[PDB]
This record gives C-alpha cells, structure tokens and sequence, in this order.
C-alpha cells in the first residue's frame, strides 16, 4: 500500500521499466544493475569499432563499469560476514545484493517499491541458490521492519533522489548498529554552481526524481548521527562510461544531460561513506 501519491508514481515507474540498456547489460553475467559506471574504458577488449561484434563488446564493457561502481561502493562497507545483516535501500532488480552476498556472505535484505523488481530479484536469488540469505521485499525504505540496531551496514546506490534525505538518514541511523557503516553513491547538484541547472532539471523530469544538492546530503547526515569518513568526487571517473554509452545503439536520450552537466560543473557524481555513531 503506497505511502504517498509520489511513491505510487515511483512503484508504477519501476513496475513498467524494462529498457534494453539495463536488461541486455544484466544478461552479460546475470547481475542486473540500475546505476551508472566508473573507471577507465578497456579499449583493448573493445577492439575495432568497425568489427561485427563491436556493439556486444560495448555492452560487456558498459556492464563491467556498472559492476565496478558497485564494487567500489562495497569497498567502503567495512568488514561484514555470515552473521551480519546488510540492507540495500531501493534495491532494484538485485544485482548489488548478489554481489554483496558473494563478497561478504552476509544476510542481504533489499527493499524496493516495485513488486516486479522484488519478484525478479527473488527469482534470481533462487536460481543462484542463495535465497536463504538474499531477499527483496516491497517496502518503503523510509519505514522498514528492521529492528533498531540490527543492521551492520547499508547503502543507497542511486536511490536517494526519491526521498527526503533527513527521513532517509533517520531511518538508516535507526536500524544501523552503533559503529555500523553507511554508503551512498549519488548524483547531486553542485552547490558551487548555485541551484539545479536546466540539465539537472531535465534528469529529474526524465526519471521523475528529485536530485538533492551536495550541501543537503551532508546536512542531513550531520543531523542524523551519520559521519562521513570518505567522500570521493567520482565525476571524472564516470565520464568515460557516459562517453562510451553515448556511442551505443542502446542510448536512452538522457546521455547529453549527464555529460554536459558533469562537464559544466552543475552536476556531480559522488560517493559518501559514513559511520553511524
Ligand atoms: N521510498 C522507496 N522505498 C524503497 N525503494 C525505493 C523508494 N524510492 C525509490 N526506490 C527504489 O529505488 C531504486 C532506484 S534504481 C537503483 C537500484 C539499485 N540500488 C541498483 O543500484 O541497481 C528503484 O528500485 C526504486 O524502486
Ligand atoms: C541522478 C542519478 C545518478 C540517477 C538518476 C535516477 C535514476 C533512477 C537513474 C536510472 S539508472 P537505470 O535505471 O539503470 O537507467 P538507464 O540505464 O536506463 O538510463
Ligand atoms: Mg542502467
């Protein structure tokens, strides 16, 4: 039962989504991601752009960068093991959850507003025989069933732009144990630019989302017991992914808004990793 009209819009959006730039990339190795990539492009793997198999090599390379982005996120989760619970807040089709369970062996709990996504991820988990440890549910991430202090680490990978940040961080702070760890990778508008540019607004309109400024991320963390220990401006790191993607037949039309706003300083891609204290 949707918490607000807006969250009903978001459930409907993701229930309806199935773009090739997501499913064909996930098909490469069965890790289905809904986030962007980081790191240098492997031009050797790509080979000659004129080759018959170029588009398939581009697909494998873009997917490799999107998985690299998740790995980088998890490098900031600290240590976790089989007796711990990890929470993926706004978990998509569950590729990050699969990777986390492989990396840490923990119980991994995902929440999403989309029944089609939860169903997809739970089917994937059963296929991989890790469904006793990895579970998606349809649940608003601002109001979860996890007990106070029960969670060792948690994250939002490109899902914070659908909620009020004070409410989101109050919720993670509630369920994270003292000394637990939080990470987010997000696109935030740059308060140095001053307000959201036209490009940022085009991205909001495209995804029905609400990009926050970097100032708001840090303010909401400070107000909710979450203290950053690492912040990385990944903007230069994600541009190669976007410039490569822009050459792909699977483009969605938002590539220019990301590239141009990254280049002009109005928009930035950032990792913030924090302790719950
Ligand atoms: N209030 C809310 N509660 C739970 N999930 C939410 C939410 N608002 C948005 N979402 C989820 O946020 C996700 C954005 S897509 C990113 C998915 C995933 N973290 C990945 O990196 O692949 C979607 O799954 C959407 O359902
Ligand atoms: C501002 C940022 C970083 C993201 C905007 C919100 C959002 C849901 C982007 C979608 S990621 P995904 O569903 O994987 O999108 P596409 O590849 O189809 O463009
Ligand atoms: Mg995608």
């Amino acid at each position: 039962a949707p918490a607000t009209p807006y969250q009903e819009d978001i459930a409907r959006y993701w229930n309806n989504e199935a773009r090739p730039v997501n499913l064909r990339l996930g098909d490469v190795d069965g890790l289905y991601h809904h986030h962007y990539g980081i790191g240098p492009v492997d031009r050797a793997a790509l080979g000659d752009p004129e080759h018959s198999e170029y588009e398939k090599k581009v697909i494998a390379e873009l997917h490799r960068l999107e998985s690299a982005q998740a790995e980088f996120l998890m490098d900031h989760l600290g240590q976790a093991g089989p007796d711990d619970t990890l929470v993926d807040a706004g978990c998509g089709r569950g590729g990050s959850m699969v990777m986390a369970h492989r990396r840490f062996g923990s119980r991994v709990e995902g929440v999403t507003l989309s029944a089609a996504q939860a169903d997809f991820g739970n089917r994937r988990a059963r296929e991989l025989r890790i469904d006793d440890h990895v579970r998606s549910r349809v649940c608003n991430m601002l109001d979860t069933p996890f007990d106070k202090g029960a969670v060792t680490a948690s994250w939002n990978n490109e899902s914070t732009m659908y909620v009020d940040l004070h409410d989101l961080f109050s919720e993670h702070s509630r369920f994270l144990k003292v000394g637990g760890r939080y990470v987010t990778i997000t696109g935030c508008w740059n308060p140095r630019y001053g307000q959201p540019s036209k490009w940022v607004s085009q991205i909001n309109a495209h995804f029905e989302c609400n990009i926050h400024s970097r100032r708001e991320y840090l303010r909401a963390m400070a107000d909710n017991r979450l203290v950053p220990h690492t912040i990385v401006d990944l903007t230069p790191d994600t541009l190669p992914y976007w410039e490569l993607r822009a050459t792909s037949s699977l483009v969605t039309g938002i590539e220019k808004a990301f590239i141009e706003s990254y280049r002009d300083g109005s928009f930035q891609y950032v990792l913030i990793a924090a302790d719950r204290v």
